[PDB]
DNA sequence: ATGTTGCTTAGTCC
DNA sequence: GGACTAACGCAACA
């Protein structure tokens, strides 16, 4: 199918009760949002349909991307990694804000799990249910050269839809794995205010994953 | 009030 | 693998 018909089918998605509970139960959960239109669906990706790099990442957050309808957007995780996409070269302008014309170049975003999980914790029948999709829309994403893995749960996600064992592939900050084709998996730990708030990941070690990708996809 | 909640990783055990 | 939890730093939240 093409784009159109997989944002189409993936949006009427409800295989997974607890998420499409959870995803309309957060809903006027948070203060400074209360009261305010929410997405509470699954999110598309979002980004350069020729991308040659794919950050992948765990899940829709509750009042972020989950609110807002547009990966990263919305939240803390999108605060950092939206700025540092621009510093690297890779969008139109630091911020992304829903409905703005906001564009990626040569990156594509999106996620393990499509609907927002409790306490940003999928299960494993849940990562199984979605990976029906990952298989869809990576399988629109014919240039990517480079898949970035966005923390554990990301990475495991990546590796079984590569068919690679967890075994040769652990996850650490700025692992690198060759690919079928001259392509390249990375490592990094995800982007979420609790890993760089707390100095775990640090906006000068993620330009540095976005320049690495870059290099590694020719860009 | 100022204590609690919420935002992934790296150890433990099965 | 999968379930459980101590530990970061910060600030919205109550
Ligand atoms: S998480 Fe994925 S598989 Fe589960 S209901 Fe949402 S879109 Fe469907
Ligand atoms: O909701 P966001 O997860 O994609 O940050
Ligand atoms: O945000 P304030 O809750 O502490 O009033």
């Amino acid at each position: 199918m093409d784009r159109e018909a997989f944002v189409q089918t993936l949006t009427a998605c409800r295989l997974c009760p607890r998420l499409v509970a959870w995803r309309e139960e957060v809903v006027g959960r948070k203060r400074a949002f209360r009261g305010e239109p929410y997405w509470a669906r699954p999110v598309p990706g979002f980004g350069d349909p020729e991308a040659r790099i794919l950050l992948f990442g765990l899940a829709p957050g509750a009042h972020g991307s989950n609110r807002t309808g547009r990966p990263f957007t919305g939240d803390a995780s999108g605060a950092f990694l939206y700025p540092l996409l621009h510093e690297a070269g890779l969008s139109s302008k630091p911020e992304s804000l829903p409905g703005d014309d906001l564009r990626l170049y040569g990156v594509y975003l999106t996620a393990a799990v499509r609907c927002a999980p409790p306490k940003n914790k999928p299960t494993p029948e849940e990562l199984r249910a979605c990976a029906r999709w990952t298989e869809v829309e990576l399988g629109l994403l014919p240039e990517v050269r480079v898949y970035v893995a966005l923390g554990r749960i990301a990475l495991e996600a990546l590796l079984a839809h590569f068919g690679l064992r967890k075994s040769a592939h652990p996850f650490r900050h700025g692992a690198h794995y060759p690919l079928p084709g001259g392509r390249h998996l990375l490592a990094s730990y995800h982007v979420s205010r609790q890993n760089t708030q707390t100095g775990r990941l640090t906006r000068e070690m993620f330009l540095e994953v976005l320049m690495e990708a870059k290099r590694l996809a020719g860009l």
